[PDB]
C-alpha cells in the first residue's frame, strides 16, 4: 500500500455556505458532494468538478482558530479543457475575471477570476 | 465542455522548498511533477501521490504578500487504503501524529499528522 492514495479536498473559507454552494454548482458546474453535520458547528460542504477526484471543501471562518477568512490568493489552481468558452459564459454568468486569458511564458492560456467573497482562481487551459 | 474540468493543485506553505521535496517524495512516497524557475523568485515547485490527478505546490512565504506562514491546518485531507499500515510506517519515519488512527463517528477511520513545518494533514482510510 501506498503511504498516499490521492488528495482528498482542500478547503476555500466562505461568509455563507448556501450562497457559496450557489456559486459553484451553478455559476461554476460543480457537483455538490458533502453536506454533513460532522458536529453541530461543522456543516461539512463540499464540490466537486463534475467526474473529477478532487473535492473543494466550503469552510467557515468559524471552523478555525487562526482568523483565517475568505478573500485573496486560494492558491488553488483550476483546469478547464476550453479557456475561451469558459471565460465568455462564467463572464454571460457573472464571473469577474482580472482579464481575458492570456498566454503564459510556458505555453498555456490562463486568467484568474474569484468568487462572490473574493477567493481568487487561477484558470488554465489544458 | 465543462466550465471546470478539475482542481490542478492546492498550495501549502513551507520553509524550505529542497527540504519539503524530501520529506514529501521520500517520507510521504509523493512523486515530484514540477519543478521550474518561473522568475529569479519563484521556483514552481509540485508533488503528486503516485497515479492521482490533483497535486501539491510546495510555496514559500515570499510567494505571497499577506503573511502567511508555515504551519497549521492546511484544510487539505489524504486518503490512504491502508491506514494502519501508514501510521506504523509514518511513525518509524518519524512524523509526529496527533493520536493513533480512531474511527470518527460518520464511520470511516481517521488522524492527523504534520510535515516538519508544522503544516497539519488530515488522513482518512478510504
Amino acid at each position: 500500500s501506498l503511504m498516499i492514495a490521492y488528495v482528498h479536498s482542500a478547503t476555500i473559507i466562505v461568509s455563507d455556505q448556501e450562497k457559496a454552494l450557489d456559486f459553484y454548482v451553478n455559476t461554476l458546474g460543480f457537483e455538490k458532494v458533502f453536506d454533513n453535520q460532522l458536529d453541530p458547528n461543522m456543516r461539512f460542504v463540499t464540490v466537486v468538478p463534475p467526474g473529477a477526484q478532487t473535492q473543494v471543501a466550503l469552510g467557515l471562518p468559524s471552523w478555525y482558530e487562526d482568523g483565517r477568512k475568505p478573500g485573496g490568493y486560494t492558491g488553488i489552481s483550476l483546469i478547464t479543457r476550453d479557456i475561451d468558452e469558459a471565460y465568455k459564459t462564467l463572464t454571460e454568468r457573472g464571473v469577474t475575471f482580472t482579464k481575458p486569458p492570456e498566454m503564459m511564458p510556458w505555453g498555456q492560456r490562463a486568467t484568474w477570476f474569484s468568487d462572490p467573497d473574493g477567493n481568487q482562481f487561477f484558470l488554465v487551459e489544458e
